[PDB]
């Protein structure tokens, strides 16, 4: 499938939500490693990152949608 | 206003999911700071932590369901 546009969009929305709250957590789509990248800065101000390749990320966002549904809806 | 049990379930299910992807991101509800604790290990094995207060975490989760809803299917 085409995973770039949607994970890009999902990132902007996630980041807006994170900045609405004041939590230093960043999301973005990396087109080089083909995945979602979440990043936080550690105690020294240096980036620590976690990558989740495109396909695993879309499945995960879907499973979380339904979990969030039953828990909060 | 009873945020604790929903955040605990969320953390629990979120953790199973992170473990499924083999990504290192831990979620938990903290009684003490009354909210969500997310953690990742830095280079030296030390947990970097971000905390999202109970109410705003529920908010975050709630409206993340929606955008995921729109973006996926």
């Amino acid at each position: 499938d085409q995973y770039k546009p949607k994970l890009e969009l999902l990132s902007e929305r996630l980041n807006e939500e994170m900045k609405r709250i004041g939590t230093d957590i960043n999301f973005s789509y990396n087109d080089t490693i083909k995945g979602l990248v979440v990043s936080v800065k550690d105690a020294n101000g240096d980036k620590v990152i976690r990558e989740i390749p495109s396909k695993e990320a879309v499945e995960l966002m879907q499973r979380m949608r339904d979990v969030i549904g039953i828990i909060f809806d």
